[PDB]
């Protein structure tokens, strides 16, 4: 089984790794019958997107925001606007 | 999809942005049958709630409670202009 | 609609406001369900049971309230006011205000 | 209803109160399934377990007490089990 | 019933106890169908995953990561790779 985010990210289609090593600057959450958007100080902006796994990821990004912990890497779907998160590495 | 709260707000009917840039002064929660009511207010008196003008509603309530507990600044709210307290459609924390 | 705990409290039957401005001194939890909180003055309150108070009290909201009260206890944050039902002993919590 | 842990503990068959006033020294948990346990131990060797949603809640409370170093004041436990099974907890 | 992680680990088949006494250096979570994969790593390269929801264990590891609390021991199926976690002990 894949051992890290780079290996995991290769298993998906239309994805790439963003290496950020930064805390989340802005956290946005909206009712969508919830969409979650995060941005970083350099302006990189990502959205979340299944029920259960998506709630866990939304909780993780929310907690990261409130605690100011560093996001190391994201694996994202690059055919989406903003790009959609497949995996997260905190380190 | 829009990547900021201003444009997201524009996609709902009868909503507006309030720019706050301050921490929640009071957080109130009450039993209301199948759901809890959750009301927040700020130092200038602006009062807002979570209520549809399910799971996502719960998530919003938890975000506002966490914001209250931690004293984190609320940057913006997109709210519906229905009731006072106005219902929250979106939140931005920065 | 009501916009604060005082206005909300008047919508229920058999309630009162309790003015606290204190952190929770004692948190008690039992699985045989019951959550009880107490403050330095001896003021003691319980969380309601699902299906009580004309169905104003139901399982999922109560779980959320239990979460809030436990967080308040652990973090030492002040409870400003409670809206409490007086038809139970200890009085049971309808609403919580944190400030 | 009971107003404290002593009153509630008196309501059940084969329970007893242990007074601790100590922080949790060790927290152990296994995966959901038939072998799922949460086990807590204190400095003096005293060890307890949590044997639906009330069960979830109590496990969460113990885990948070460990993470934070909050003192456990009292436990109401069934002592027809080893480790004794927690019926109620008092934090103070 | 078991009273500690070693006794708990012996209720599983082909498990071992990996002693660590270290904080988690990296936390990775990823979307799969029906559940998220969760992978943790330590500074020495030791890498573990949660799999047989297993939501409680996932919550515990994430909280350990966020708070920097030490993971004392893991009971793992050490035939899996990365090894899958059956139980965790938190101690300092």
């Amino acid at each position: 089984a894949p051992q890290n985010i780079t290996e995991l990210c290769s298993e998906y289609h239309n994805t790439q790794i963003y290496e950020l090593n930064k805390e989340i600057k802005t956290y946005t959450e909206s009712l969508a019958g919830e969409m979650v958007i995060i941005s970083f100080a350099n302006g990189a902006t990502f959205q979340v997107e299944q029920k259960r796994p998506l709630e866990r990821m939304k909780d993780t990004l929310r907690a990261a925001y409130f605690t100011g912990i560093k996001v190391s890497k994201l694996c994202v779907w690059n055919n989406k606007t903003p790009n959609s998160i497949a995996a997260i590495e905190l380190s």
